[PDB]
C-alpha cells in the first residue's frame, strides 16, 4: 500500500531514551521509515526547548493534507544545521525510536509509505 495506518506513541523528551535516528539525513530518514513499519516508532510533540534535547538529524512528521478514520496523512521531512530534505505541510511532531517509554497519548496517521 502506498499508504499506512499508524497509531504513534506520544512520548515526553525527557523519557527519550534514543534520541536520534542515526547521523545522516539518508540514514534518519531510513531508520525512521523501518521504526515506523516495525511499529517501533515514538513521536515527540515540538515545544520550546524539546528540539535542543534530541540528536540531529532530525526527522519531523508533517501534515501532508486537509483525514481518513481519523488518520491524519502526513510525510517525512529531515533536518541537519536548519536545511530541511522535503517539503510538507504543519509539524505533528519528531520521530524518535520507541524502545518501551510509557506514552501520554496517541497520534492516529496516514503515513505515505
Amino acid at each position: 500500500k502506498t499508504h499506512v495506518q499508524l497509531s504513534l506513541p506520544v512520548l515526553q523528551v525527557r523519557d527519550v531514551l534514543v534520541r536520534g535516528f542515526g547521523d545522516s539525513v539518508e540514514e534518519v530518514l531510513s531508520e525512521a521509515r523501518q521504526h515506523l513499519k516495525d511499529g517501533t516508532c515514538g513521536l515527540v510533540e515540538v515545544e520550546k526547548g524539546v528540539l535542543p534535547q534530541l540528536e540531529q538529524p532530525y526527522v519531523f512528521i508533517k501534515r501532508s493534507d486537509a483525514a481518513p478514520h481519523g488518520h491524519v496523512m502526513v510525510e517525512l521531512v529531515a533536518e541537519l544545521e536548519g536545511i530541511q530534505y522535503g517539503r510538507s505541510g504543519e509539524t505533528l511532531g519528531v520521530l524518535v525510536p520507541h524502545v518501551g517509554e510509557i506514552p501520554v497519548a496517541y497520534r492516529k496517521v496516514l503515513l505515505r509509505k
